[PDB]
């Protein structure tokens, strides 16, 4: 269940959650940008689904993508608030699935972020730990689709 | 204009947003919540828009409608960060509005949401100067509805 995975996180992933986001988290329009292109540069197979965006390769110029990129990185603000209570970050992960269930987007396509997350911690030095830290909070949304 | 609302937001508006929004949104489930049924309560003429949420007069027992309060607030949170860029509170401020204008929601009844403002706003102690610049902020979304 989605209450299992969240569940199951620990203090050592949460923290590791909590200092990544502090930098990452601190440039929201910067780090959503950066964080959507990589997706589209890596993944071009996904570029069809953001059609509502326009020309996605206009990057920050794009005022479209600019806004949902900023957005983006809020939900992830309200994932991390809601870290130590289980009951409230399910309800909020539940809230976000079904805007990409109505997409159609499956588990398995929404882990194709995990490549950007991981590009995007490494440009501000945060490793490994970080990203597999990162892949734990992905599952737990994944584990709602 | 979205653009001559956003224009409207002076100093003075924008630091009594502040000054208040450290204060309600220290609570997003609780002011969340507490916003949503006053809504509900004293506009029961549209609930029927919350369909997807079920059972609204459970409050905060109800998962679904405490998922979309707590997010609710995060977009408040969004508006609030964005006030020093009046390019980036627009491309939200607007990403935003497709999320109400593909659920058939007009300028006017979008303006419902004044009335649960000043009231959970009233309940903190701060009046009706504080009211009106909330009617401000949200005058720049009901633009672009
Ligand atoms: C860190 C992971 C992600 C987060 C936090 C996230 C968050 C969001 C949010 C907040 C929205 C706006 C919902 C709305 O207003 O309708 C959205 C929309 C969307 N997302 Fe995601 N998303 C993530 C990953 C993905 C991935 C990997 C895909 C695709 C493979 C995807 C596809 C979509 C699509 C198609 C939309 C609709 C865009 C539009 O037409 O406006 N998302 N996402
Ligand atoms: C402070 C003002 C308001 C803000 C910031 C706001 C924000 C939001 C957000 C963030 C969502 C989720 C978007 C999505 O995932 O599709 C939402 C959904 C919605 N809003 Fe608002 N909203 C406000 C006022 C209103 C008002 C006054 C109405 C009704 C008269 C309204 C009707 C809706 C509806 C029908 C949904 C869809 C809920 C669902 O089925 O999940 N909103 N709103």
């Amino acid at each position: 269940s989605v209450y299992d995975a969240a569940a199951q996180l620990t203090a050592d992933v949460k923290k590791d959650l909590r200092d990544s986001w502090k930098v990452i988290g601190s440039d929201k329009k910067g780090n959503g940008v950066a964080l959507m292109t990589t997706l589209f540069a890596d993944n071009q197979e996904t570029i069809g689904y953001f059609k509502r965006l326009g020309d996605v390769s206009q990057g920050m110029a794009n005022d479209k993508l600019r806004g949902h990129s900023i957005t983006l990185m809020y939900a992830l603000q309200n994932y991390i608030d809601q870290l130590d209570n289980p009951d409230d970050l399910v309800c909020v992960v539940e809230k976000f699935a079904v805007n990409h269930i109505t997409r159609k987007i499956s588990a398995a396509e929404f882990g194709k972020i995990n490549g950007p997350i991981k590009k995007v911690l490494a440009s501000k030095n945060f490793g490994d730990k970080y990203a597999n830290a990162w892949a734990k909070l992905v599952a737990v949304v994944q584990a709602a689709l």
